[PDB]
């Protein structure tokens, strides 16, 4: 509620997503983080992974929605233009009475420069140790 003030100056991308239908709400700026003008692609759709990160993701999803734990993960994704940026993606899920989930809402951030310079560091340690 104070949120869209958040969600929004932080240049964070806005989903919504029903885990029975697969259906996904996207805010424009979220189009935008893919690399698609608002019009590229409607406000609902219902692959883009990189092969290296898929498994991890779809197993923090499962823990969110098996077991509560925390959704909140760090991977890349195909843009529009093939080509891979890092996105972080956090969000909180709603279930009935019979632990089945509803609903969940969460936000996309582009995070691409710091994995960047991340690795890069990371990259200098390790070659500094082969010295």
């Amino acid at each position: 509620e104070r949120f869209q003030l958040a969600v929004s100056g932080a240049s964070a991308g806005l989903w919504d997503w029903n885990p029975k239908t697969g259906a996904m709400y996207l805010s424009p700026h979220f189009k935008k983080i893919m690399g698609y003008e608002d019009h590229e692609l409607p406000d609902e759709i219902t692959e883009s992974i990189h092969p290296d990160d898929r498994a991890r993701v779809l197993a923090a999803l499962k823990a969110h929605l098996e077991h509560r734990d925390t959704y909140d993960v760090e991977y890349r994704v195909r843009t529009r233009s093939g080509d891979f940026r890092w996105i972080q993606s956090r969000g909180q899920a709603l279930w009935n009475s019979a632990g089945e989930p509803y609903r969940m809402v969460g936000w996309i951030m582009d995070v691409t420069d710091r994995k960047r310079d991340e690795d890069a560091l990371r990259v200098s340690r390790e070659e500094l140790r082969r010295l």
